[PDB]
């Protein structure tokens, strides 16, 4: 799944925060 202008986007999705690195998105376990 995860490449890193997508994770920067999920880092973004990181303020999609259930997670403070729980994981977003160099918290990412994706691809």
């Amino acid at each position: 799944i995860c490449e890193e202008p997508t994770c920067r986007n999920r880092t973004r999705h990181l303020p999609l925060q259930f997670s403070r690195t729980g994981p977003l998105c160099p918290a990412c376990m994706k691809a």
